[PDB]
């Protein structure tokens, strides 16, 4: 019989109410079986039930009316569906139960119901089984109506050996002994939720717990050897859940919240309702070895996953085209919450960096609107990108500054209350925010890609403003909430620009004007006539006349304008010279973010002399700030992050005072047999210098197997990827790909670091090409992991030959990668790199030879 349904989306006329899932995993044979019972009703007469199933071996399917009838099973593996045919049509509105018996193999990927492993201190391999369903992998563990708008309650039962613990979304009601060495755990019924949020883990994890003031038991789960690193996340999770409950005025509805650190995990974390899961590096904190960056990362990742309990779980997007309703909000709420719960982290100052990263992809033709259509699993996975997360958060921040925090908060509380246990579209959010023209304005920011360039022309008191789509002509127009300050006023002045152009009149003439105050708006600014000269003069003479975020926005925008010929490279580089006086993390890092990519392009070309001169200029520019750093872990989180990055930068570029100190610390660390406690903040620099020799690299690698510290593992991995030894770089690719000595969850990062190694970069792009099929099988087409490997190995090329290697390779893949959005993005980036280098290389050579810092 041919397949009776020819659409990717399921029919809307058969709706589930409740699922009873029985799962029995065998961790010795790596197999599982299940029985899924789903209560359904049909809104129209049908004899066919279409549902999702992927890589499950279905043995039997029956239909119970409320008698039992057998169902004929048909499969459509490409659509990832099964069709269950009943002997007679279902009666409308009457309850039926579909019962499906099946078996599967535990996935060897990081999705579905997959295998995870770890080693004990004695070298014994331990196996656990965990889940990762978002977006479409629930259908790999149980047959279901696997679309987020088909919400249902779930009663989960897990069969296991007595040596294992099982945890799931809800608390454990009871454990029944079925037979010898066979226990069945019954978990309480969940509230109405999407299939992608179902979770279960079978392991020998240990836990620590703490109860919130609202009575919620919060626990952190981890392997026995790492449960002593769970205290920080446990305390942070309790404080953040209490923050969100008080903030939203909507209690967390479940009796418990678990945070599990999984030894193998693809993304950073996942918000499964009641059972949030994390990479061990995103949750576990070692008070002696963890970095300030990693502590910030745990805090923000926990805040993100807990925000999703409201934004994503309680209220879910109707379809993946509106995935930003979940991810943009969760990303933005990390800042809203942590700014209050952990004020010592000063996160609010760092938000804007995400917006500049989103602008890098959003300035290309291959970007997409925040809300855009998706059909198949690879396209849906492509929605987990910088546009949904970072542009999503940045436009919400822009809107909050525009409406005020009070009006914005009222709109989001109304929205969550109105749509609790249901699904929403982009329009529902805008109607909630307008109930406090929001919809017209925010449609310009979510229903078309990109962002505007705002051009300012000052004629005495007359300030002319123009908008145009910034693209590296569509005729796009936005409702832009402009802000500005002047040399006469530091009040934030506002002007809503809804037309191509407008003009305003200043009360008095000014010496300078600066738009996008604190860079809270998702747009860039160009100043005509002497505007850039006036702003450059202000930064050179009195840089604290504007805030550190305003200084960072001027640096970023000046370099973005060079790409479209609005500002010469010489004038942008002249502006950057003020950084010799800068002390603040955001503008110092913004200077690095703009300048470092220039020598990354030179490293992949025969441009050694200008590359070396450019690197010497960068070190000279920040020399006073580098020399002021102590080689300790002293200071605030920003002082520590600034120290670590500056010392690492100085050492990799052979700045002699720092290389000598790093060389001495590494030699002493190796002499001590790795017992010397180095300051965590200098460890990246010390290890990167030490790995340059064969003996140093082998010694660093010998310590890797014993480490229980996520930071130490990450620091060693970074250092090992910096060697000039090509056999060692190849070995890291081969071993992390294999997953024994270095876990495969680190492969995408290792591949990108080697792709950025000045001598070993050809090896990363070659490895990706030669192992494409296995990498796609492990990480999936459309995944953020694949996108980071594609862009990480190719987006710093700047020759027509490299451009054609990329086009030729990906077009030869046909259905296994030729249509990837990351491929078009990297092709467009290489085209821009070719043009930028051709135009600016010798201009930079001449500018460097002028030695303006030495003048
Ligand atoms: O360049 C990189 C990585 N990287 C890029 O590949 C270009 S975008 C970028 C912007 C800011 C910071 C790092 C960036 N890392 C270092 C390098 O020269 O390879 C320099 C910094 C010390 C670590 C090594
Ligand atoms: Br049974
Ligand atoms: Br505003
Ligand atoms: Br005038
Ligand atoms: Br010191
Ligand atoms: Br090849
Ligand atoms: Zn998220």
């Amino acid at each position: 019989t041919p397949f009776p349904w020819n659409k990717i989306r399921l029919p809307e006329y058969v709706i589930p109410v409740h699922y009873d899932l029985l799962i029995h995993a065998q961790l010795t044979t790596l197999t599982f079986w299940g029985t899924t019972k789903v209560e359904i009703t049909a809104s129209q007469p049908t004899s066919t039930i279409i549902l999702h199933s992927h890589h499950l071996q279905i043995s039997r399917a029956t239909l119970r009316k409320g008698s039992e009838e057998p169902l004929q099973v048909l499969e459509h593996p490409r659509q990832e569906q099964i069709a269950l045919l009943a002997p007679e049509p279902l009666l409308v509105g009457l309850p039926y139960t579909v019962v499906i018996h099946y078996a599967g193999q535990l996935s060897e990927t990081f999705h579905g119901f997959y295998k995870s492993t770890y080693r004990t201190k004695e070298g014994e391999l331990r196996i656990l089984a965990s889940t990762q369903f978002e977006p479409t992998a629930a259908r790999m563990a149980f047959p279901c109506f696997d679309e987020p708008a088909f919400k249902a309650s779930f009663s989960i039962k897990i069969r296991r050996e007595p040596r294992h613990l099982a945890i799931s979304n809800m608390p454990l009601v009871k454990s029944v002994t079925v037979a010898e060495g066979l226990i069945e755990d019954h978990f309480d019924v969940t509230v109405k939720m999407s299939t992608y949020l179902v979770a279960f883990i079978i392991s020998d994890f240990e836990s620590v717990s703490k109860i919130t003031k609202s009575g919620v038991k919060v626990s952190v789960y981890a392997v026995p050897d790492k449960i002593n690193q769970a205290d920080y996340a446990l305390d942070a999770a309790v404080t953040l859940l209490e923050f969100y409950e008080d903030y939203f005025s909507i209690p967390y509805p479940l009796p418990k919240q678990d945070l599990a650190a999984i030894p193998d995990f693809q993304s950073g974390a996942m918000e499964n309702w009641g059972l949030t899961t994390y990479r061990e590096s995103a949750l576990l904190f070692d008070a002696e070895k963890s970095s300030a960056s990693s502590k910030l990362g745990i805090t923000m990742t926990v805040a993100h996953e807990l925000a999703h309990q409201w934004f994503g779980n309680l209220v879910t997007m109707e379809w993946w085209n509106d995935l930003w309703l979940n991810e943009g909000f969760a990303k933005f709420m990390e800042f809203v919450s942590v700014s209050v719960t952990h004020p010592e982290l000063k996160v609010g100052d760092y938000f804007f960096g995400k917006c500049f990263d989103a602008m890098e992809v959003d300035a290309l033709q291959s970007s997409h609107p925040v809300s855009t259509p998706v059909e198949n699993p690879a396209q849906i996975r492509e929605m987990f990108d910088d546009v949904s997360y970072d542009k999503g958060a940045c436009i919400l921040n822009m809107l909050r500054e525009y409406l005020s925090a009070d009006a914005f908060k009222s709109g989001i509380v109304q929205y969550l209350q109105k749509h609790s246990y249901k699904n929403t579209k982009n329009e529902d959010l805008w109607d909630s925010m307008a109930s406090i023209d929001v919809k017209t304005m925010m449609n310009t920011w979510t229903l078309q890609k990109g962002f505007p360039l705002i051009t300012i022309t000052v004629r005495g008191r007359n300030v002319h403003m123009k908008q145009e789509h910034y693209m590296k002509d569509t005729g796009y127009l936005w409702h832009v909430p402009l802000t500005f300050i002047t040399s006469k006023s530091d009040m934030v002045h506002r002007f809503l620009l809804k037309t191509k152009t407008d003009v305003l009149i200043l009360p008095e003439e000014v010496e300078w004007i600066k738009f996008n105050v604190g860079m809270n708006g998702y747009y860039i600014v160009h100043y005509e006539d002497d505007g850039w000269d006036s702003l450059t003069g202000l930064l050179k003479g009195t840089h604290t006349a504007v805030s550190s975020n305003d200084r960072a926005s001027l640096i970023n925008n000046a370099f973005q304008l060079v790409s479209i010929g609005k500002l010469s490279i010489e004038k942008a580089l002249d502006l950057s010279l003020y950084l010799k006086h800068e002390t603040e993390i955001m503008p110092v890092f913004q200077g690095l973010n703009e300048l470092i990519p220039m020598y990354k392009l030179m490293e992949k070309r025969d441009m050694n002399e200008v590359e070396t001169q450019f690197k010497a200029f960068l070190i000279r520019l920040l020399r006073d700030l580098i020399d002021k750093q102590t080689w300790t872990d002293e200071g605030s989180v920003s002082e520590r992050m600034l120290r670590s990055q500056l010392l690492l930068l100085a050492c990799v570029h052979n700045y002699q005072p720092c290389v000598q100190r790093a060389e001495g610390y590494f030699r002493k660390w190796k002499e001590s047999n790795g017992q010397l406690s180095l300051p965590v903040d200098v460890t990246l620099a010390v290890f990167a210098v030490g790995a340059q020799s064969t003996e140093g690299w082998d010694f660093l690698y010998s310590k890797y197997q014993f480490s229980l510290s996520s930071t130490e593992k990450s620091q060693i991995e970074f250092a090992l990827c910096r060697t000039q030894n090509k056999e060692k770089l190849q070995w890291l690719l081969d071993e992390s790909f294999k997953g024994d000595k270095i876990k495969t969850q680190e492969f995408p990062q290792i591949l990108t670091l080697i792709g950025r190694n000045p001598v070993g970069y050809p090896l990363a792009w070659q490895f990706l090409r030669k192992n494409w099929n296995k990498l796609v099988q492990k990480f999936e087409l459309g995944s953020s992991s694949i996108a980071h490997m594609v862009m990480g190995t190719t987006n710093q090329f700047s020759t027509r030959t490299r451009l054609e290697e990329v086009k030729g390779f990906f077009s030869s893949l046909k259905e296994n990668g030729s249509q990837l959005r990351c491929v078009q993005q990297t092709i467009e980036t290489i085209e821009e790199n070719i043009g930028w280098m051709d135009k600016n290389f010798d201009k930079i050579r001449v500018w460097l030879q002028s030695e303006k810092l030495e003048r």
